[PDB]
């Protein structure tokens, strides 16, 4: 470790601006690690500490950061030769500096005080993570710390918490989508030959097959006074009941499909950050089938996979590889590698994922217009998501997938409110909408 921390360990930059650089001390340990925005970039940084080893871009890039990569042998030759003091690689992440401060700043202000959860941005056309957000998030200088009871102290305190900081909520976590789902849902019936005509049962409780057990609207109310309404209202108006139906009608095999065609329950490509799988369920009977179609039963989806979703209706039903890292450099800025984009896959044709625009930028109408920015056409869905084994008794997750220009798009993003403020009365309208609209707001200067 004293070898190590002799030569200079490389930057992880967003934006030409620094997340992660090396100082020269006069330490046993010669250059101590910096955060200069430690709780905003952890996420990505993770950490990177003498007693407790890396976690994140830290340890998915320590090669390049250390300079022990084999695509860096030739310079580390060049300044023993040359007797130049020894520098790793930068790592050039695709985070956007402002898009993540705001995504930060927002969920700090959004609950009354600090939210738990996540924010994703995407570039829909290339797959970039222009912000990956996890909230709480903790300081990597505690760990960066060459005294070893300023480490132990703060790792000590890091695994007790029980809001878990370490944890980035974004891609390693994976929670109930609720109604945010009906675009899956609405995609298979589309897709299937449904239109947005579809007439679709507007009553405040439906039965589901199979069971005692009911879903009903929010909150027992008709979706409206007739008997049936359009698919179209029925999703901007987000009526539980009409797409119990409606995914009950399109059956088990097409959900599945489509949740496949949009990521779900395949292994994820690493970002190099590896990511949870997200997964539909196995939907065992019509009653899951039922509570499936609305984002509950068994249906689990990361942040990031549901910004992915976003993204790829924003993208013409094309899924780019999400990817962090820009490009990698050498300690002269050389360049080492530029990552570039693919499409891992198409989810829906260009016709659906323009019925799905439609449809969104008609949701997004119809939720509240707090965050709203002046004359930006934002394409959205809300949800609001039961959650454990109390589920009606328990603050539900606070959801919100978007993207903009729903014209021709810049940016999608998925906020996660985790257990909604910790107030049973949360939605995804009132409280993960308007840090969504900050963050589109922050992407669209
Ligand atoms: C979508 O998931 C749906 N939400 C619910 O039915 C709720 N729990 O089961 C999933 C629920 C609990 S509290 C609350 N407001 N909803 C619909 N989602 C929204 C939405 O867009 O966020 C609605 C406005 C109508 S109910």
């Amino acid at each position: 470790l004293l070898d190590e921390y002799s030569r200079q360990r490389g930057q992880i930059t967003a934006g030409g601006q620094l997340l992660a650089y090396s100082v020269a001390t006069d330490g046993r340990f010669r250059f101590l690690r910096v955060y200069p925005n430690p709780e905003v970039y952890a996420p990505v940084t993770g950490f990177y500490s003498l007693r407790y080893s890396s976690t994140a871009l830290e340890r998915a890039e320590d090669p390049i950061l250390n300079g022990s990569d084999r695509r860096l042998f030739g310079r580390r030759l060049a300044d023993f030769f040359t007797g130049r003091d020894p520098r790793g690689g930068n790592v050039d992440t695709t985070i956007n500096p402002r898009i993540q401060q705001a995504g930060w700043d927002a969920m700090q202000q959004g609950c009354y005080g600090p939210c738990k959860g996540a924010v994703v941005a995407l570039e829909p056309s290339t797959g970039k993570i222009l912000a990956l957000v996890s909230s709480p998030s903790y300081d990597p200088n505690l760990l960066a710390s060459h005294n070893p009871e300023v480490q132990a102290q703060a790792w000590q305190r890091l695994g007790d918490n029980p809001a878990s900081p370490l944890t980035n909520r974004a891609i390693s976590e994976t929670y109930p989508p609720g109604s945010t789902f009906k675009v899956i849902t609405t995609a298979a019936a589309l897709a299937a030959g449904a239109t947005e005509t579809e007439q679709l049962t507007a009553a405040p409780t439906i039965p589901l097959p199979g069971s005692t057990a009911q879903l009903e609207n929010y909150g027992g109310a008709p979706c409206g006074d007739e008997p049936t309404v359009s698919l179209r209202e029925a999703f901007v108006k987000s009526c539980n009941t009409a797409f119990v139906q409606l995914g009950i009608r399109t059956g088990a095999d097409a959900l599945r499909s489509m949740a496949r065609a949009f990521g779900l329950d395949s292994p994820p490509r690493p970002t190099p950050l590896q990511v949870a799988e997200s997964t539909v369920g196995p939907i065992p009977d019509s009653a899951a089938l039922g509570m499936t179609s609305i984002g509950q039963k068994d249906v689990a989806l990361t942040p990031l996979a549901n910004a992915e979703i976003a993204a790829t209706i924003a993208n013409g039903g094309i899924t780019m590889r999400p990817y962090l890292v820009g490009s990698l450099k050498g300690p002269d800025l050389a360049n080492i590698s530029t990552t570039v984009r693919y499409q891992q896959r198409r989810a829906v044709s260009p016709q659906v994922a323009a019925k799905l625009t439609e449809l969104m930028v008609g949701a997004e109408k119809v939720a509240q217009q707090k965050g709203a920015i002046p004359g930006v056409q934002i394409a959205s869905k809300t949800g609001t998501a039961e959650h454990g084994t109390d589920p009606r008794h328990t603050p539900p997750h606070a959801w919100y997938i978007a993207f903009a220009p729903a014209q021709a798009p810049k940016v999608a993003v998925a906020v996660l409110v985790e257990n909604g403020a910790d107030r049973l009365s949360a939605t995804g309208g009132a409280l993960a909408a308007p840090i969504g609209r900050a963050v589109i707001e922050a992407a669209l200067q």
